[PDB]
C-alpha cells in the first residue's frame, strides 16, 4: 500500500512540497511511484515529482521522473559528492493531446537495489528496464531533505516545473513487481493497439500499418510483424492481419497471413543499446510492405515484397529479374547447390526442369515455394536466435519444408527482390497461395518495391493500379483484365526518390499519385487517361520534411465536405525528423485543382509520427493507424507498442 497518495493536483510550474509527508517513509531506499497525469503544456523538460537535496552546492543530488516535449519518459538518479549520474529513459513513451484534449497517461518508476535496476512503465507497457553499475536509491543520495510534486528543488529553486494535473500519484517504499505495475498503468491509451508485443503473432515489434474498408462494411488491417527489432533489413518479417466487424471498436486477434518458417514466429528482446541495436537477423526470408485493394467483384488482393534470406533493398542485384524466357513464357530460375550458373527453371505444375537438357527433373516446387523430390518434401532445420551482448543464429532441431527462398535450399532463386500477391474471396478470412509477379520491368531488372497502403480501381476504365518504385522511377503496376494479368508504366523521376506512393481519383479518368521524394517535399503526378501517361511532378506547398522523406497516406472520401468531393491526406510535417503528423482535407474544384482547406495536428509538433494509413469507416468517420515514433532515427529502434489506431469525425479534422 501507498506511503502517500494525492489527487487532482493542478500545477503550472510551481510544484507542491510534500516533504513532511514523505521524509522518514523510505526505510530501505527502494521505491515505486505511479503517476496518472495529463499535461496542459508539453514544452520544456518537466518532472512529475522530485526527491532532492535542496541545499546550495547539492543541485546534482536528486531523483526524478521526467517528460520531454517529444513524448520521452525518463528518470534521473544523481548524487553530487560521488559524481554518480544515472539516466534511464525511452522515446515515444507517452501521448500529449488527442482531439483538442490533454491525454491522460499513467506512468511509473521502480528502483530495485537488489537487482540494481530502474524500470519505467507507460500506459500498460514496460518501456525500459536497465541494470546499472552505479545504482542509487533514495538512501544512497547524501542529505535528501526535500520531496516535491511537479518539480525538483535544486539550490532552493524549483527546477523542471510540471504544467498540468497530477490526477493521482502513489508513492511506495518498495519495488513493486512487474505485472502489478503494468496493471496499474493500464488505461484508455492501452486499448488503441490492434497489434501488441508478443501477441498471437509472436512478434515484439511492428511497422508499416495498412487500413482498408471493404464493401461489406468490414474494416481490415495488415502490418509488418518484424521479429528481429524494427530494422527494414536484414530482418525476419511476416505480414499479419486483423479486422473489425463493428466500425473499428473491436478487432480480431492477429493472424499470420504471409510468412516463411525458416525462423519461427517467436518473441526476441532486441537490444536498444548503442552497442547492440545495429545487430540484425541475417539468415531469414521475408515478406515486407503490404498493399491492399478490393476488386469490383468483391475479391480482395494483397501484394507484398518478397526477400530471400540474405537479400534486402540494399543487397538485391538490380540487373536480374530472377526469370528466364523460354518459347515466349516466363519461368522463375533456380541455381542448384554447387553450380555457379542458373541451370533450372520452374515450369508447368511446379516441375523443375534442367534447362540444359530441356527435360523435367524429379524435383518440384509447391504453391508456397516449398521443394519436393519425387513428390515428397525436402526438409531443412529451422533457426532460432539467442543473446548474452552476444547474438547467435543456430539450428534448433525442428524440420520445416525446404524452400527456394531459404539460406539452406538445394535450389535457390536469384538473390533479388520479388513481388507476390494473394487473393481472398471471403473478405480476408482466408487467402489463396502466393503468386509471384512476372518480370514486368524486364528480364534484366529486379522487380520494383511496393508503395505501402492501398491500390485503387479507377472508375472510368475499371483499371487496377498498384503503386511501386525503383529508387529512380515510379512503377505503376496495373491490370486491364480485372487482375488476371499485369503490366507496368515506368515513369522516370527528377531524382533518386524512394517514391512510395498512393493514388486518388479526382474525376473519371483523372488520377493523381502523391509520393515521397529526396528533396524534402511531397510530389504529385497527374494522369488524365487513367494512368497511361503522367504529367511532370508538382509539389505540395504546405508540407516540409527532411530530405529522406516518409511514406504518406491519401484516400478518396465518399461524402461531400462543404458541398465538394474530398480527399484526406496523412503525413508527418517537420524538417526536424519524422514528427508532427497532420491530417489534411483537400476539396476538389470543378477544374480538378484541390483546395487544401483544413488541417489537423494529431499530437504536439515534436512528437513522433512516421508511416501512416487512413481509411473511411462504414459510418463515414476516419480510421488512422500510424507509427507514433520516429522510424528513421537510430535512437528510436526496437520499441514495443508504438503503433496505435485512432479515429476522427470530419468535424474533429476541421480543427487546427
Ligand atoms: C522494401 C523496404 O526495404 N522498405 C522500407 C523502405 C525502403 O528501404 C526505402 O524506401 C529505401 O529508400 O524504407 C522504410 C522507411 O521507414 O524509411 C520502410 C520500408 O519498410
Amino acid at each position: 500500500t501507498p506511503v502517500l497518495e494525492k489527487n487532482n493536483v493542478t500545477l503550472t510550474g510551481g510544484g507542491e512540497n510534500v516533504t513532511k509527508e514523505l521524509k522518514d517513509k523510505f526505510t530501505s531506499g527502494d521505491f515505486t511511484v505511479v503517476i496518472k497525469y495529463n499535461q496542459s503544456s508539453e514544452k520544456g523538460l518537466q518532472a512529475l515529482f522530485g526527491i532532492s537535496n535542496s541545499k546550495p552546492g547539492q543541485q546534482n543530488s536528486y531523483v526524478d521522473v521526467f517528460l520531454r516535449d517529444n513524448g520521452e519518459l525518463g528518470m534521473e538518479a544523481r548524487d553530487t559528492s560521488s559524481n554518480k549520474n544515472n539516466l534511464v529513459s525511452r522515446p515515444a513513451s507517452v501521448w500529449g493531446k488527442y482531439k483538442q484534449e490533454a491525454v491522460t497517461n499513467t506512468v511509473a518508476v521502480v528502483a530495485d537495489s537488489v537487482k540494481k535496476t530502474y524500470s519505467l512503465y507507460a500506459n500498460g507497457t514496460k518501456v525500459v528496464e536497465k541494470k546499472v553499475d552505479n545504482f542509487l536509491n533514495i538512501k544512497d543520495i547524501k542529505g535528501i531533505d526535500y520531496y516535491m510534486l511537479g518539480g525538483v528543488k535544486r539550490a532552493g529553486k524549483t527546477a523542471f516545473g510540471f504544467n498540468g494535473t497530477l490526477e493521482n500519484i502513489k508513492f511506495f517504499n518498495s519495488a513493486l513487481d512487474e505485472e502489478t505495475v503494468k496493471k496499474m498503468t493500464t488505461n484508455a491509451v492501452t486499448g488503441h493497439l490492434i497489434y501488441t508485443a508478443n501477441d498471437t503473432t509472436g512478434s515484439n515489434y511492428f511497422r508499416i500499418p495498412v487500413l482498408y474498408t471493404f464493401s461489406n462494411g468490414r474494416v481490415f488491417s495488415s502490418i509488418d510483424a518484424r521479429y528481429g527489432g524494427t530494422h527494414d533489413f536484414l530482418n525476419k518479417i511476416n505480414i499479419a492481419t486483423s479486422y473489425s466487424d463493428d466500425n473499428g471498436k473491436t478487432w480480431t486477434k492477429p493472424k499470420l497471413t504471409l510468412a516463411f518458417d525458416d525462423f519461427a514466429p517467436v518473441p526476441l528482446e532486441w537490444p536498444r543499446e548503442v552497442g547492440g541495436r545495429d545487430l540484425q537477423i541475417s539468415g531469414g526470408a521475408t515478406y515486407i510492405d503490404s498493399v491492399i485493394v478490393e476488386k469490383k467483384n468483391k475479391q480482395v488482393l494483397m501484394f507484398a515484397d518478397v526477400m530471400p534470406a540474405g537479400v534486402s533493398f540494399r543487397e538485391a542485384t538490380r540487373k536480374d529479374s530472377g526469370y528466364k524466357q523460354i518459347d515466349g513464357n516466363y519461368y522463375l530460375k533456380l541455381r542448384k547447390q554447387g553450380d555457379t550458373d542458373y541451370n533450372y527453371t520452374i515450369r508447368e505444375n511446379g516441375t523443375v526442369y534442367d534447362d540444359r537438357t530441356n527435360r523435367p527433373t524429379e524435383f518440384s516446387v509447391d504453391k508456397n515455394f516449398g521443394i519436393k523430390q519425387n513428390g515428397n518434401y525436402l526438409t531443412v532445420e529451422q533457426y532460432s536466435v539467442s543473446f548474452e551482448n552476444k547474438k547467435t543464429e543456430y539450428r534448433n532441431g525442428t524440420k520445416v519444408h525446404m524452400n527456394i527462398f531459404y539460406k539452406d535450399a538445394l535450389f535457390k532463386v536469384v538473390p533479388t527482390n520479388y513481388i507476390a500477391y494473394i487473393s481472398s474471396n471471403d473478405h480476408g478470412e482466408s487467402w489463396s497461395a502466393p503468386t509471384l509477379l512476372p518480370p514486368i520491368m524486364g528480364l534484366n531488372r529486379n522487380a520494383p518495391y511496393l508503395g505501402p497502403g492501398r491500390g485503387i480501381i479507377e472508375s472510368s476504365t475499371g483499371r487496377i493500379l498498384i503503386p511501386s518504385y525503383t529508387g529512380k522511377e515510379s512503377a505503376f503496376i496495373y491490370s486491364d483484365d480485372n487482375g488476371a494479368s499485369w503490366k507496368v508504366k515506368v515513369v522516370p523521376l527528377p531524382s533518386s526518390w524512394s517514391a512510395e506512393a498512393q493514388f486518388v481519383e479526382l474525376s473519371p479518368g483523372v488520377i493523381q499519385a502523391y509520393m515521397r521524394t529526396n528533396n524534402g517535399k511531397i510530389a504529385y503526378l497527374t494522369s488524365k487517361d487513367a494512368g497511361t501517361t503522367w504529367s511532370a511532378p508538382e509539389y505540395l506547398k504546405f508540407v516540409s520534411n527532411p530530405s529522406y522523406g516518409t511514406q504518406l497516406s491519401i484516400i478518396n472520401y465518399s461524402q461531400l465536405i462543404d458541398g465538394k468531393k474530398a480527399v484526406i491526406l496523412s503525413t508527418p510535417n517537420s524538417t526536424n525528423g519524422r514528427k508532427h503528423g497532420q491530417i489534411w482535407i483537400g476539396l476538389i474544384n470543378d477544374d480538378n485543382t484541390i483546395d487544401w482547406r483544413y488541417h489537423h495536428d494529431v499530437d504536439y509538433s515534436n512528437y513522433g509520427y512516421s508511416y501512416s494509413t487512413l481509411t473511411e469507416l462504414p459510418n463515414h468517420e476516419i480510421g488512422l493507424m500510424f507509427e507514433k515514433f520516429d522510424s528513421w532515427s537510430r535512437n528510436e529502434l526496437h520499441m514495443k507498442n508504438v503503433v496505435p489506431y485512432i479515429t476522427f469525425k470530419i468535424e474533429d479534422l476541421k480543427k487546427n
